[PDB]
C-alpha cells in the first residue's frame, strides 16, 4: 500500500540499490551517506511497526538499542547502525579524512544486512 | 593549504562532481542531496571568511540571506540554497514524491552557480 510502513522499507530498499551503484562509479563517500540513509529509514520502520516513534538521528538510534531484543537485532546490529551514522557525518560533513573503499564496502554490506533484518521484524520479507 | 577555507571549498568542488555523476547514473534523488551538500559546504566556506558561523542548516542558510549584499549573492542566489535544502529533504527523508530528471538538473545547475559564486566571495576562485 502507500503506508508509511511499506513506503520506508521501499525507500530503504532503493537506497541500499543506489548506495551499489556509487560504490561501482568509485563514489565512496557518496555510497556510505546513502548506506545510511537506507539503515535509516530501516530503523524508522521498525520503530513505527513496534509503536515507538523519535524525531533524531541520536534518538532513532538509541530506541533502536533500547528495542533490540525485540526487534531481532544482535548488539552488532546496532552498532552497525550507530558506526553508519559517524560515517555519514565524516562523509558528508568532514573536511579532512576521505573515505577509502574498504570502509565504503563495510558500510554498504552491513546497509543490505541491517535492512534485511528489518524487513524481517516488520513482516515486509514478503 | 589545510586550513578549513581551503578545505571547504574544495569538499564543495568535489561534491558538484560527484553530483554530476550521480545524475549521469540516473540517480537523481541522490544527485539532489549531493548538491545541497556542495552549496552548504559552500555557504559555511563564505560565512568562515566573513567571520559568521552557525550550527544548523537552517541557522546557515539565514546567515547567508542576512549577509548577502556583503557576499555578492543575489536574492535568487540565496533562494538557489533554501530550495536545494527542502529538496534534499524529500530526496532523503520523503517517502512519497520521487524527484524527476528535470528538478535534478535544476538543482545541479543551482549549485554549479553557487559554488562558484562562493568561490569568487572568498578568493578561491584561483
Amino acid at each position: 500500500g502507500m503506508d508509511e510502513l511499506e513506503l520506508r522499507i521501499r525507500k530503504a530498499e532503493k537506497l541500499v540499490q543506489d548506495a551499489k551503484k556509487e560504490f561501482e562509479m568509485g563514489l565512496y563517500e557518496r555510497c556510505c551517506s546513502t548506506a545510511y540513509y537506507a539503515m535509516f529509514h530501516a530503523a524508522k520502520a521498525m520503530l513505527l511497526g513496534y509503536g515507538r516513534d523519535s524525531k533524531t538521528h541520536r534518538g532513532t538510534i538509541y530506541l533502536i538499542w533500547e528495542c533490540r531484543e525485540e526487534l531481532g537485532l544482535s548488539d552488532d546490529d546496532c552498532s552497525k547502525l550507530s558506526r553508519a551514522f559517524d560515517l555519514r557525518e565524516e562523509s558528508d560533513y568532514g573536511i579532512y579524512k576521505e573515505v577509502s573503499k574498504d570502509l565504503a564496502i563495510k558500510i554498504l554490506k552491513d546497509a543490505e544486512i541491517f535492512v534485511q533484518k528489518a524487513k524481517n521484524a516488520v513482516n515486509k520479507n514478503r
